[PDB]
Protein backbone atom coordinates (compact mmCIF):
# COMPACT_ATOMS: atom_id res chain seq x y z
CA UNK A 1 0.00 0.00 0.00
CA UNK A 2 1.33 4.09 -0.53
CA UNK A 3 1.12 5.79 2.39
CA UNK A 4 3.01 9.59 3.75
CA UNK A 5 3.58 12.17 1.23
CA UNK A 6 7.33 11.63 -0.40
CA UNK A 7 9.12 12.32 -3.81
CA UNK A 8 9.25 8.77 -4.82
CA UNK A 9 7.86 7.94 -7.66
CA UNK A 10 8.84 4.38 -7.64
CA UNK A 11 5.17 4.03 -6.54
CA UNK A 12 3.85 5.67 -9.90
CA UNK A 13 5.43 3.05 -12.01
CA UNK A 14 4.12 -0.42 -9.79
CA UNK A 15 0.48 0.44 -9.92
CA UNK A 16 1.24 1.86 -13.87
CA UNK A 17 2.94 -1.54 -14.68
CA UNK A 18 0.46 -3.37 -13.06
CA UNK A 19 -2.46 -1.34 -14.65
CA UNK A 20 -1.13 -2.51 -17.76
CA UNK A 21 -0.72 -5.95 -17.10
CA UNK A 22 -4.68 -6.24 -15.37
CA UNK A 23 -5.63 -4.17 -19.18
CA UNK A 24 -3.31 -6.96 -21.39
CA UNK A 25 -5.30 -9.75 -20.19
CA UNK A 26 -8.25 -8.57 -22.95
CA UNK A 27 -9.10 -11.16 -25.18
CA UNK A 28 -13.41 -9.36 -13.39
CA UNK A 29 -11.17 -8.49 -11.18
CA UNK A 30 -11.81 -5.09 -11.47
CA UNK A 31 -9.63 -3.96 -8.36
CA UNK A 32 -8.10 -1.51 -10.69
CA UNK A 33 -11.16 0.95 -9.29
CA UNK A 34 -10.41 0.48 -5.84
CA UNK A 35 -6.35 1.23 -6.31
CA UNK A 36 -7.32 4.53 -8.33
CA UNK A 37 -9.60 5.61 -5.91
CA UNK A 38 -6.98 5.15 -2.92
CA UNK A 39 -4.12 7.05 -5.40
CA UNK A 40 -6.57 9.46 -5.98
CA UNK A 41 -6.67 10.03 -2.03
CA UNK A 42 -3.48 10.84 -1.68
CA UNK A 43 -3.42 14.10 0.64
CA UNK A 44 -0.74 16.27 -1.74
CA UNK A 45 0.21 14.08 -5.12
CA UNK A 46 -2.88 12.74 -5.48
CA UNK A 47 -3.85 15.12 -8.28
CA UNK A 48 -0.33 13.94 -9.85
CA UNK A 49 -0.79 9.94 -9.33
CA UNK A 50 -4.21 9.58 -10.40
CA UNK A 51 -3.60 11.61 -13.80
CA UNK A 52 -0.74 8.93 -14.07
CA UNK A 53 -3.16 6.21 -13.57
CA UNK A 54 -5.28 7.45 -15.92
CA UNK A 55 -3.22 7.84 -18.32
CA UNK A 56 -2.08 4.48 -18.06
CA UNK A 57 -5.00 3.28 -18.18
CA UNK A 58 -6.09 5.10 -21.79
CA UNK A 59 -2.41 4.30 -23.08
CA UNK A 60 -3.01 0.21 -22.63
CA UNK A 61 -6.21 0.42 -24.41
CA UNK A 62 -8.09 -0.06 -21.18
CA UNK A 63 -10.41 3.14 -21.78
CA UNK A 64 -11.59 1.56 -25.29
CA UNK A 65 -12.16 -1.75 -23.20
CA UNK A 66 -14.21 -0.42 -20.54
CA UNK A 67 -16.48 1.16 -23.58
CA UNK A 68 -17.04 -1.48 -25.07
CA UNK A 69 -17.90 -4.13 -22.17
CA UNK A 70 -20.44 -1.58 -20.99
CA UNK A 71 -23.34 -3.63 -22.48
CA UNK A 72 -22.97 -6.09 -20.78
CA UNK A 73 -24.84 -6.28 -17.60
CA UNK A 74 -22.59 -7.96 -15.03
CA UNK A 75 -19.90 -5.68 -16.24
CA UNK A 76 -21.80 -2.07 -16.15
CA UNK A 77 -21.21 -0.56 -12.48
CA UNK A 78 -17.87 -1.93 -12.17
CA UNK A 79 -16.95 -0.54 -16.02
CA UNK A 80 -19.13 2.68 -15.11
CA UNK A 81 -17.23 3.18 -11.85
CA UNK A 82 -13.77 2.87 -12.80
CA UNK A 83 -14.79 5.25 -15.98
CA UNK A 84 -16.07 7.85 -13.53
CA UNK A 85 -12.37 8.35 -12.09
CA UNK A 86 -10.65 8.00 -15.16
CA UNK A 87 -12.40 10.77 -16.75
CA UNK A 88 -9.59 13.16 -16.97
CA UNK A 89 -8.88 15.81 -19.92
CA UNK A 90 -6.96 13.27 -22.20
CA UNK A 91 -9.49 10.40 -21.64
CA UNK A 92 -12.72 12.42 -21.90
CA UNK A 93 -11.83 13.38 -25.39
CA UNK A 94 -11.45 9.62 -26.45
CA UNK A 95 -14.59 9.31 -24.92
CA UNK A 96 -16.89 11.72 -26.58
CA UNK A 97 -15.65 10.71 -30.16
CA UNK A 98 -15.89 7.03 -30.28
CA UNK A 99 -18.40 5.72 -28.04
CA UNK A 100 -20.68 8.51 -26.60
CA UNK A 101 -23.91 6.80 -26.50
CA UNK A 102 -23.07 3.50 -24.71
CA UNK A 103 -21.26 6.25 -21.53
CA UNK A 104 -23.87 8.22 -21.39
CA UNK A 105 -26.47 5.49 -21.40
CA UNK A 106 -25.01 3.61 -18.55
CA UNK A 107 -24.32 6.65 -16.96
CA UNK A 108 -28.53 7.03 -16.96
CA UNK A 109 -29.40 4.25 -15.69
CA UNK A 110 -27.13 4.47 -13.08
CA UNK A 111 -29.18 7.59 -11.16
CA UNK A 112 -32.09 5.36 -12.10
CA UNK A 113 -31.97 2.53 -9.43
CA UNK A 114 -32.20 2.93 -5.57
CA UNK A 115 -29.06 2.52 -4.77
CA UNK A 116 -26.37 5.45 -3.94
CA UNK A 117 -23.29 4.13 -4.81
CA UNK A 118 -25.33 3.90 -8.28
CA UNK A 119 -26.27 7.26 -8.10
CA UNK A 120 -23.19 8.87 -7.07
CA UNK A 121 -21.13 7.18 -10.14
CA UNK A 122 -23.95 8.08 -12.51
CA UNK A 123 -23.82 12.10 -12.33
CA UNK A 124 -19.81 11.81 -11.71
CA UNK A 125 -19.98 11.06 -15.23
CA UNK A 126 -22.42 13.16 -16.54
CA UNK A 127 -20.45 16.09 -14.41
CA UNK A 128 -17.54 15.09 -16.27
CA UNK A 129 -19.31 14.77 -19.84
CA UNK A 130 -20.51 18.31 -19.33
CA UNK A 131 -16.85 19.91 -19.26
CA UNK A 132 -15.91 19.10 -23.36
CA UNK A 133 -18.14 21.07 -25.72
CA UNK A 134 -21.28 22.75 -26.99
CA UNK A 135 -21.52 19.69 -29.22
CA UNK A 136 -21.05 17.31 -26.60
CA UNK A 137 -23.27 19.15 -23.92
CA UNK A 138 -25.64 19.43 -26.72
CA UNK A 139 -25.44 15.12 -27.29
CA UNK A 140 -25.70 14.72 -23.79
CA UNK A 141 -28.66 16.62 -23.46
CA UNK A 142 -30.15 14.73 -26.44
CA UNK A 143 -29.48 11.57 -25.01
CA UNK A 144 -30.82 12.08 -21.73
CA UNK A 145 -28.00 13.07 -19.37
CA UNK A 146 -30.01 16.73 -18.51
CA UNK A 147 -32.54 15.07 -17.21
CA UNK A 148 -30.92 12.32 -15.04
CA UNK A 149 -29.04 15.03 -13.21
CA UNK A 150 -32.10 16.89 -12.06
CA UNK A 151 -34.07 13.61 -11.78
CA UNK A 152 -31.28 12.89 -8.99
CA UNK A 153 -31.53 16.87 -7.91
CA UNK A 154 -34.20 15.07 -5.28
CA UNK A 155 -31.84 13.34 -3.19
CA UNK A 156 -30.67 13.45 -0.28
CA UNK A 157 -27.52 11.95 -0.46
CA UNK A 158 -24.29 14.89 -0.33
CA UNK A 159 -22.13 13.43 -2.94
CA UNK A 160 -25.12 13.29 -5.70
CA UNK A 161 -25.77 16.66 -4.87
CA UNK A 162 -22.20 17.84 -5.00
CA UNK A 163 -22.02 15.75 -8.55
CA UNK A 164 -25.34 17.63 -9.62
CA UNK A 165 -24.58 21.10 -8.18
CA UNK A 166 -21.37 20.60 -10.45
CA UNK A 167 -22.70 18.91 -13.34
CA UNK A 168 -25.00 22.31 -13.50
CA UNK A 169 -22.36 24.76 -13.15
CA UNK A 170 -20.40 22.89 -16.02
CA UNK A 171 -23.24 22.70 -18.58
CA UNK A 172 -23.75 26.63 -17.59
CA UNK A 173 -20.47 27.62 -18.96
CA UNK A 174 -19.43 24.31 -21.93
CA UNK A 175 -23.53 24.84 -22.74
CA UNK A 176 -23.80 28.23 -24.94
CA UNK A 177 -26.20 30.24 -26.14
CA UNK A 178 -28.61 27.41 -27.37
CA UNK A 179 -27.61 24.80 -24.28
CA UNK A 180 -28.60 27.38 -21.58
CA UNK A 181 -31.92 27.84 -23.56
CA UNK A 182 -32.66 24.42 -23.45
CA UNK A 183 -31.48 24.67 -19.37
CA UNK A 184 -34.40 27.48 -19.15
CA UNK A 185 -36.91 24.90 -20.70
CA UNK A 186 -35.69 22.01 -18.31
CA UNK A 187 -36.44 24.46 -15.22
CA UNK A 188 -33.17 24.24 -14.08
CA UNK A 189 -33.38 27.29 -11.69
CA UNK A 190 -36.21 25.38 -10.55
CA UNK A 191 -34.19 22.60 -8.79
CA UNK A 192 -31.30 25.11 -8.43
CA UNK A 193 -33.38 26.33 -5.57
CA UNK A 194 -33.20 23.48 -3.71
CA UNK A 195 -29.42 23.06 -4.06
CA UNK A 196 -28.38 26.81 -3.45
CA UNK A 197 -29.98 26.79 -0.38
CA UNK A 198 -28.09 23.79 1.05
CA UNK A 199 -26.21 23.86 4.18
CA UNK A 200 -23.26 22.37 2.84
CA UNK A 201 -20.74 24.62 1.18
CA UNK A 202 -20.21 22.82 -1.71
CA UNK A 203 -23.28 22.39 -2.34
CA UNK A 204 -24.59 26.13 -1.71
CA UNK A 205 -21.24 27.36 -3.70
CA UNK A 206 -21.45 25.47 -7.43
CA UNK A 207 -25.33 25.87 -6.92
CA UNK A 208 -25.04 29.45 -7.16
CA UNK A 209 -22.32 29.75 -9.53
CA UNK A 210 -24.13 27.83 -12.76
CA UNK A 211 -27.28 30.82 -11.61
CA UNK A 212 -24.49 33.70 -12.05
CA UNK A 213 -22.93 31.60 -15.19
CA UNK A 214 -27.02 31.92 -16.21
CA UNK A 215 -27.86 35.52 -16.02
CA UNK A 216 -24.69 36.37 -18.13
CA UNK A 217 -26.88 35.60 -20.88
CA UNK A 218 -28.76 38.54 -21.89
CA UNK A 219 -31.56 36.63 -23.05
CA UNK A 220 -32.97 34.42 -20.31
CA UNK A 221 -31.48 37.23 -17.52
CA UNK A 222 -35.30 37.64 -16.18
CA UNK A 223 -36.17 34.07 -15.53
CA UNK A 224 -33.14 33.17 -14.15
CA UNK A 225 -33.76 36.05 -12.01
CA UNK A 226 -37.47 35.20 -10.49
CA UNK A 227 -35.95 32.17 -8.53
CA UNK A 228 -34.63 34.23 -6.49
CA UNK A 229 -31.39 32.71 -5.51
CA UNK A 230 -28.59 35.99 -6.80
CA UNK A 231 -29.71 37.04 -3.44
CA UNK A 232 -27.79 34.56 -1.35
CA UNK A 233 -24.74 35.18 -3.35
CA UNK A 234 -23.29 38.59 -0.93
CA UNK A 235 -23.97 36.77 2.43
CA UNK A 236 -21.25 34.06 1.13
CA UNK A 237 -18.60 36.25 -0.26
CA UNK A 238 -18.51 38.28 2.37
CA UNK A 239 -18.30 35.34 5.20
CA UNK A 240 -16.49 32.64 3.48
CA UNK A 241 -12.24 32.74 3.45
CA UNK A 242 -11.24 32.32 -0.31
CA UNK A 243 -8.02 30.95 1.25
CA UNK A 244 -9.87 28.38 3.28
CA UNK A 245 -12.44 27.13 1.04
CA UNK A 246 -9.81 27.02 -1.65
CA UNK A 247 -8.91 24.18 0.97
CA UNK A 248 -11.91 22.47 1.22
CA UNK A 249 -12.48 22.79 -2.51
CA UNK A 250 -10.48 22.70 -5.78
CA UNK A 251 -7.29 22.04 -3.23
CA UNK A 252 -6.95 18.03 -3.93
CA UNK A 253 -7.03 18.93 -7.89
CA UNK A 254 -5.24 21.86 -9.25
CA UNK A 255 -7.64 24.55 -9.06
CA UNK A 256 -10.30 24.38 -12.83
CA UNK A 257 -9.09 23.71 -15.98
CA UNK A 258 -8.18 26.83 -18.44
CA UNK A 259 -10.73 25.59 -20.09
CA UNK A 260 -13.02 25.70 -17.33
CA UNK A 261 -11.72 29.36 -16.52
CA UNK A 262 -12.09 30.69 -19.90
CA UNK A 263 -15.85 30.17 -19.56
CA UNK A 264 -15.86 31.98 -16.48
CA UNK A 265 -14.35 35.18 -18.20
CA UNK A 266 -17.26 36.67 -19.17
CA UNK A 267 -19.20 36.55 -16.16
CA UNK A 268 -16.67 39.26 -14.61
CA UNK A 269 -18.35 41.28 -17.12
CA UNK A 270 -22.44 40.68 -16.47
CA UNK A 271 -25.10 43.09 -15.90
CA UNK A 272 -25.64 41.82 -12.45
CA UNK A 273 -23.69 42.82 -9.39
CA UNK A 274 -24.07 39.14 -7.77
CA UNK A 275 -22.71 37.43 -10.56
CA UNK A 276 -20.00 39.84 -10.63
CA UNK A 277 -19.26 38.99 -6.65
CA UNK A 278 -19.04 35.26 -7.19
CA UNK A 279 -17.05 35.38 -10.51
CA UNK A 280 -14.21 37.62 -8.85
CA UNK A 281 -14.71 35.32 -5.92
CA UNK A 282 -13.75 32.51 -7.43
CA UNK A 283 -10.65 33.63 -9.74
CA UNK A 284 -9.30 35.29 -6.20
CA UNK A 285 -10.10 31.59 -5.34
CA UNK A 286 -8.19 30.10 -8.15
CA UNK A 287 -5.17 32.88 -7.93
CA UNK A 288 -3.89 31.21 -5.14
CA UNK A 289 -4.06 27.82 -6.45
CA UNK A 290 -2.13 28.39 -9.70
CA UNK A 291 0.51 30.66 -7.73
CA UNK A 292 1.22 27.42 -5.13
CA UNK A 293 2.20 25.46 -8.73
CA UNK A 294 3.94 28.24 -10.68
CA UNK A 295 1.53 28.21 -13.34
CA UNK A 296 -0.27 32.36 -12.80
CA UNK A 297 0.46 32.58 -16.71
CA UNK A 298 -2.84 30.90 -17.09
CA UNK A 299 -4.91 34.19 -16.53
CA UNK A 300 -2.94 35.69 -19.27
CA UNK A 301 -3.59 32.86 -22.10
CA UNK A 302 -7.62 33.26 -21.11
CA UNK A 303 -8.00 37.10 -21.23
CA UNK A 304 -9.27 36.77 -17.40
CA UNK A 305 -6.89 39.80 -16.92
CA UNK A 306 -8.04 42.06 -19.12
CA UNK A 307 -11.40 41.62 -17.16
CA UNK A 308 -10.08 41.24 -13.55
CA UNK A 309 -8.59 45.10 -14.16
CA UNK A 310 -11.86 46.41 -15.33
CA UNK A 311 -13.54 44.89 -11.94
CA UNK A 312 -10.61 46.19 -9.27
CA UNK A 313 -11.61 49.68 -10.72
CA UNK A 314 -15.36 49.62 -10.04
CA UNK A 315 -17.12 51.26 -7.34
CA UNK A 316 -18.17 47.80 -5.98
CA UNK A 317 -16.46 46.78 -3.15
CA UNK A 318 -17.01 43.49 -2.95
CA UNK A 319 -15.45 42.53 -6.45
CA UNK A 320 -13.06 44.89 -5.96
CA UNK A 321 -10.91 43.16 -3.44
CA UNK A 322 -11.31 39.63 -4.96
CA UNK A 323 -10.33 41.13 -8.17
CA UNK A 324 -7.77 42.81 -6.49
CA UNK A 325 -5.59 40.41 -4.54
CA UNK A 326 -6.47 38.08 -7.33
CA UNK A 327 -4.25 40.13 -9.54
CA UNK A 328 -1.62 40.44 -7.15
CA UNK A 329 -1.29 36.85 -6.53
CA UNK A 330 -0.88 36.95 -10.44
CA UNK A 331 1.76 39.42 -11.55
Amino acid sequence: AGSGQQEIEQTINKYSNMLTSIVSSLQYLEKINEVIRRAWAVPTHGHELGYSLCNSLRQSGGLDLLMKNCVKPDLQFSSAQLLEQCLTTENRKHVVDNGLDKVVNVACVCTKNSNMEHSRVGTGILEHLFKHSEGTCSDVIRLGGLDAVLFECRTSDLETLRHCASALANLSLYGGAENQEEMILRKVPMWLFPLAFHNDDNIKYYACLAIAVLVANKEIEAEVLKSGCLDLVEPFVTSHDPSAFARSNLAHAHGQSKHWLKRLVPVLSSNREEARNLAAFHFCMEAGIKREQGNTDIFREINAIEALKNVASCPNAIASKFAAQALRLIG
